[PDB]
């Protein structure tokens, strides 16, 4: 059923964009951790599910 929230308010521009905040402060933090020395002191899995 389609109800008046489409053209309302549909609220995903807030899950959309903390998605992509999250994953883009992931991929800074993992590189500025292992190029500062920090990630440098132990050994990674680099795990990843499917």
């Amino acid at each position: 059923s389609n109800a008046d929230v489409v053209y309302e308010k549909q609220m995903l521009y807030l899950y959309v964009l903390s998605g992509i905040g999250g994953l883009l402060l992931l991929l800074l933090i993992f590189i500025v951790l292992y190029k500062v020395g920090f990630f440098k002191r132990n050994l990674k899995e680099k795990m990843e599910a499917g």
